[PDB]
């Protein structure tokens, strides 16, 4: 089965190879690429804040990572362009840094010699794999795929049982949200963006995301019908993402959990609660989103209905369970 | 025409409540506090406040006293209402901020103990509920108890309120995220039968149940049953912000919706207004119960179906304490 | 053959440290069997409080609840809510050995309630005055068969103890002070509000380095009698979940380098399971979920030398939640078997 | 004396300078900022700062300047010193908050690029290096580069001082517990070389080293070599504390050594005095460069050998900047 390289050996990048050693995965991890010493990803692989010591030995030489006794080659070029994909047969790329979420960006991998560029963010008008939403729209030809955000990840299969069983007429989203490594630390500058300047572990900062804006290259149906933002506020990892929607029929609350338990069974990327869990408990968690029961609310007055639904994901491990799944898929097409 | 306050309660609502009445020089006088713990503690936690610095005032005390600013505070430790000596010092309106007398019918030990009047801190069932600058005309003279409703409360009312007026507001629903509060947990452990408020506060976003939406009727006669809500609680000290999804009677623009509001806010020193790229540590010591932020404004239109999102701030603690005591104030002259 | 050893285990206060009994002792697939718990709750909230954990995660085994009992991984486990020890029914499911966790019942006097209540010993997961008290593999040899309430001391013996022994044995310790900067606890405060008498105690944990008394160093010769009021020391508590570290300055019998503190330190934790060794660059949250006591960071030595004077720096992390409780199992194993 | 000041780095420590140098109605006359960044996102940070709240005096911005209390203040982008054109405005004392400069060497472009001195706001190796009201008597009308040590030197030398000048300290060692600063990790990613540099700083208690004690010879003579230490970086946004343990020259009482120390803090408006339980959010917005606990006093003796433990609160933010700016004003003078 195919070779694969990590491009960004960073939270999601360390928790791909975390991922595909733990479901013991037939890809082969041949080379990473980051902008660091091989000594700094090996203390980086080996101790996290937030899952815990890695699993596996970890060791490093001069120009690789010793993991569980295989050498896997570590490059630092800050140019995917100068990445030597092809030096240890690296064919599909997990594009895991943030700089090339784009199809004309990512063409750098292939130009380098990969096959394929699996982005781990959206990147534009191309095709996005929510898995077990619509990954049976793959098929052998693609070559550069995104799997879109966390939050994505999370709203796509709520928004697609809603809209499969009751239709979604328009709706809003707001994900309260761990706070990433696109924030700041302290306050200062962070770019453009005057609310990454400051300080995460500290505020309630709104936030924009693109997860509902473009949830249509996912489930066309619902192209233009959803808006939504963020606050991200200070937990470490695990998020929850609120849906309000107008449905195209009149339901209870009963009616809606109904849907979703239905839609959540035999479903390995979405779970279902209806247990009255707190963001800690979907850390380490191995579904995209889990709809959480407790919090389904139906607002009406007259024939006037707002509908509420909530699932939760773990934004770092969860949303890497997909990216995994998604990989498996594209490397056997 | 009434100048003495006693104050049952001097949790995080109670000092500030002194803090705020000293702050604006008011003439009402906090004349007697009553809690369960010694004047030598409380004097220590008035005096050092973990969200609001170092107490402005002098703070010294005696076996049954406080003394802030040079004035003399009678300091009584009576679990139950009616023990409180309220007519030694002369206490005529207490600021209830226990969370145990929310009813009428509790709060009447303080008339039973001497006090005149009784202004809760919390919501309270099926009394008078004023968010000051929304509904504070309602209060008469001969109001004896009343409520300022909950935090979350004073921050909903005044954006409903614009919102309705300006475009009707048809349905509604609220999600606050919210500081956490000492109604939580500080390690995961039983908090009465709450599963969710057994968990530890500042390591986890907690979904919570709030009746801010649900009572608004109280404060909004016309949106009664018209709004639903919860809150997510987040790892901040103080600072929330509140969220409202809505089908208004009319379509609009954002900025239509934003220039409502901002008409609103003019001149309105319990509404204010921003469209700075705030976040919640930005509210702290908020002199307003509620700031909308325009920037959060968001319409999704399709066809004939619109949905609107506004979004307000509020400091949970001092912002709220302000409008109780802008509450408190009138309350006093009626 | 082979009599039976003690079996049969009751807790008191199914909080932050029970909970964790349990699951250790599921863990290690132990041959006690946890037969009873008594707290102040109902079954539902205990069942919801073990599967979920802020701290550890979801709860590896199955729970589930009656109106009287938890069921866990298929095994039943009667629930009392007898807020008197004297009062709990030990003897209706046998209960022989009672791990004391509720921090109400921290002396002899207060814990042989349980034994009036028909249990044959109870292990307190506390300091408990001056009452048999076990650091594992520092004085456990002290135990016997008479003993028959035993304490385990703090979170921060079971750290200071074994480094405290390891320096003692090696080159003398004739004076020494702690500071243990540790992660908060169910005995502060969420928001700013009275706790009991003690000011400190009162302040916003989440919010705030605040001092802490501790008297891991000032009864430390009831584990380390050479060293009996030799040590003092105190907390500052700080905004982690758990996980914490312990810093000891010494003044030492005799001059060191770093490296031979270091080396001492290394052979004391050798075959030791009780006592971890790391000369990595760690950090607390590494430590969450450790199943030593403690662990010597050789990377935090530190040697301060004028002349005949000498300072002697050495500092160990521990997990206050499951490292101390895997001591605490250690220590229960053993007492059952006495 | 020198009137006009530039401030290179206006993070942190740099924005916090400008307003103490206004909160104290400075007659320094900061009229040129060199960072990185437009000045619409230096204008955002000036006003809205997370740990001391919203900015005192108004604040607008054009495409190259600040308007801060209605002067002007231009703003220069040059990453490399040299080429910072200090003389345009007439820059003549530069505050070098940047952490890039932090030597003689390569604080030496400052004046290549037109300034007259230099004052670092860290340690800076080998040079006049100064605690105000430890050793600000040492500063000479001669010096160009002059660097006011850490945070954690300007807590830790004051103690160290009047310890020394009292009782005599033979040897000692100090360990920080102190508030996550920007050259951590928000995430666990790397960090330059620093490994523990590299770990999430507000979920994490992180050792790190510092030179305050290393180097307190620069401040304290007589020290030199006496003192090691370390840092414990915890997750408080700011606000710190000091521990030094020492082996003193003479056998003492905990009153013994508080009233030294009580002393030592009289008319002194560096070095502050408690006996209250204060914690760590007390001291945010401190004036003070270090506040002596006597609570935390400590002493352990076994015959003739004695241990003293000594700690010491500082604002490693706002209160240190109190001490930038005493050095800054007599070094203006100068
Ligand atoms: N919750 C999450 O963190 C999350 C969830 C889903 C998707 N994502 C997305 O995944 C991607 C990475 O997110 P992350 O949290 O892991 O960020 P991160 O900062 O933790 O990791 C980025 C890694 O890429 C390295 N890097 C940066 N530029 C590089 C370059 N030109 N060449 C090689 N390496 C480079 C960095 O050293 C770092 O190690 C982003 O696109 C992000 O939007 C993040
Ligand atoms: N914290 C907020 O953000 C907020 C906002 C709006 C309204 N409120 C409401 O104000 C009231 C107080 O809230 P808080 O955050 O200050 O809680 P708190 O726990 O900080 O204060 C409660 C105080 O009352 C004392 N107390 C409890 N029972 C008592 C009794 N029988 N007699 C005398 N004293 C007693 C307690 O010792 C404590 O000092 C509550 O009803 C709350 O719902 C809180
Ligand atoms: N948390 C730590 O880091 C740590 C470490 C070592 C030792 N300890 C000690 O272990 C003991 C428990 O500590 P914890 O952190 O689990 O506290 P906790 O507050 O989390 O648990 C106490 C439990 O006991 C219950 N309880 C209280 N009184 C009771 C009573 N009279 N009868 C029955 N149940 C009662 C409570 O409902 C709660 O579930 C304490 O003595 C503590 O000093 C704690
Ligand atoms: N934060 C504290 O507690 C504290 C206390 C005492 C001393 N210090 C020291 O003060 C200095 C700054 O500390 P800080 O906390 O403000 O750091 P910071 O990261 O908050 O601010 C540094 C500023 O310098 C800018 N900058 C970086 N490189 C630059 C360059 N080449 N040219 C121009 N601008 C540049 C950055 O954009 C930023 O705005 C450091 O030397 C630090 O050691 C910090
Ligand atoms: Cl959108
Ligand atoms: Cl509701
Ligand atoms: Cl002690
Ligand atoms: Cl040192």
């Amino acid at each position: 089965m195919s070779k694969v390289g990590i491009n960004g050996f960073g939270r999601i990048g360390r928790l791909v190879l975390r991922r595909l050693l733990e479901v013991k995965s037939n890809i082969d991890v041949v080379a990473i690429n980051d902008l660091t010493s091989p000594k700094i990803l090996a203390y980086l692989l080996k101790h996290d804040s937030n899952y815990g010591p890695f699993p596996w030995s970890v060791d490093f030489t001069e120009d690789s990572l010793i993991v569980d006794g295989k050498s896997i080659a570590v490059y630092a070029e800050k140019e995917a362009k100068n990445i030597p994909w092809k030096a240890k047969g690296a064919e599909i790329i997990v594009e895991c840094t943030g700089f090339y979420t784009s199809a004309e960006k990512s063409q750098a991998h292939l130009d380098a010699g990969a096959k394929k560029v699996l982005i781990s963010a959206p990147a534009g008008e191309m095709k996005t794999i929510v898995y077990n939403v619509n990954d049976d729209t793959l098929d052998g030809n693609d070559t550069i795929v995104s799997v879109a955000s966390c939050t994505t990840n999370c709203l796509a299969p709520m928004a697609k049982a809603l809209h499969d069983s009751f239709g979604i007429e328009v709706g809003t989203m707001t994900t309260i949200a761990a706070y990433t490594g696109t924030q700041s630390l302290v306050d200062g500058p962070r770019g453009k963006d005057l609310r990454a300047s400051r300080a995460a572990a500290e505020n309630i900062i709104p936030h924009t995301t693109g997860a509902a804006k473009a949830i249509g290259l996912v489930i066309p149906e619902l192209s233009g019908k959803l808006k939504g933002h963020a606050q991200r506020v200070p937990v470490k990892t695990g998020s929850v993402t609120e849906l309000v929607s107008i449905l195209g029929k009149k339901v209870t609350a009963e009616e809606v959990n109904n849907a979703l338990k239905q839609a959540t069974t035999n479903n390995e990327s979405f779970g279902y609660t209806d247990e009255e869990i707190v963001s800690s408990d979907i850390i380490g968690s191995h579904f995209g989103s889990v709809f959480d029961a407790t919090q389904t609310e139906i607002t009406a007055v007259g024939d006037l209905q707002l509908v509420k639904t909530v699932a939760w994901y773990d934004n770092e491990y969860g949303f890497v369970t997909q990216l995994i799944r998604t990989l498996e898929k594209f490397a056997k097409l």
